[PDB]
């Protein structure tokens, strides 16, 4: 039983920047692109045997009982980046482990995946 | 012209709590209610002549040139609370003011609305 | 071997409020009360046999190999609350457990302590 | 009167990394380095005729009514960087302007300074 928690890297900084510069068009662009990119993530996960647990904009969490190629899955997630917006991931054997692994990725960089047992 | 920025209060803490307690049911519940609540927010704003600028996760930002009763709009916002999750808002004459007024609401309480001009 | 991580609750919110209201005196009061209270916590942990690992801003992290009464230690921490500013704590057998327990406290309330093995 | 708000960039991420990797030495190193650096920042501001309003770790805010070379002041701030930790700044005519300028710096880059009037 494997869990994956996926979240955008510092998307809040890009949103705040758009508010402070009065950039309506950039804010609407981010809104639309976050919605479209998290749909691509969820459908890819579904096509690879996952069950979607949580799906907001910039955040998707899922689980599977099948074996998966995490390199392939995270390569797909990396290919869904747009502009200076990327996503990180944590993998674990329950929700808490995937969440802590996700914090590990976020605290050590961007556009990376961590597996809890390997920390 | 008037801009309004709306966001949930402490939603991230409820989500974090769900991960650390291994509560899939509560996490999925939060996901569904957030998405349903922000759909209700966007539809109420569009119904009062707003153009939606941003709609993602727990935030909705919009603008209008129509006349607007803010008491009506924010009483509607307050009716969309669920469990321990409330929503705050900031209003201004541009996006920057609405954002700063939202930060004012978040920093001074829960379930409240701030007009940028009243903060000066 | 026991680790404890202590951090203020929502202190950033009180600070942001003071900036946005141009409340110079309020901000300076928070600065002083924060540094004074964290020194109080640090001296208290030393008096109960801890070694300080980290002490900065609104947080103190310490470890001990000696015997401890946790109820006495955290009741002391709660007695260091001022105005609406309080502190939460996490305890574990290593730094990661103490941190995750601290995150558990912060996400479920304020002025509370979590022991990692209890979660 | 000029207000300046200074804050470290990404300090919390370096701290979190240390907890999660069980690196006591790296966490104590950060603690010691942050405390050294905030004292250097505040002593430099005092040396330039500022009055300190707020001083925590990775964060110092001050104000002055005298003349100041901000370029010299921020050049000193940038020289206090250590490892991957840099500092950002906002300048304004009151606390709220300095804060919003600092938010502008942190959302738009690393190791930068913003003057509130330059953002309008």
């Amino acid at each position: 039983s494997m869990y994956i928690a996926i979240d955008g890297d510092d998307v809040g900084r890009k949103i705040t920047s758009s508010y402070l510069s009065n950039s309506e068009e950039r804010l609407t662009y981010i809104s639309n692109k976050l919605n479209d990119t998290t749909k691509k993530i969820s459908k890819m996960l579904l096509s690879n045997g996952f069950e979607i647990i949580f799906q907001a904009a910039d955040g998707v969490t899922a689980k599977t009982d099948n074996e998966v190629n995490l390199n392939f899955v995270f390569d797909k997630i990396k290919s869904y980046s747009f502009d200076e917006i990327t996503f990180s991931a944590g993998v674990g054997a329950n929700l808490r482990e995937a969440y802590v692994a996700l914090l590990n990725s976020k605290s050590n960089g961007k556009n990376m995946i961590s597996i809890y047992k390997d920390i």
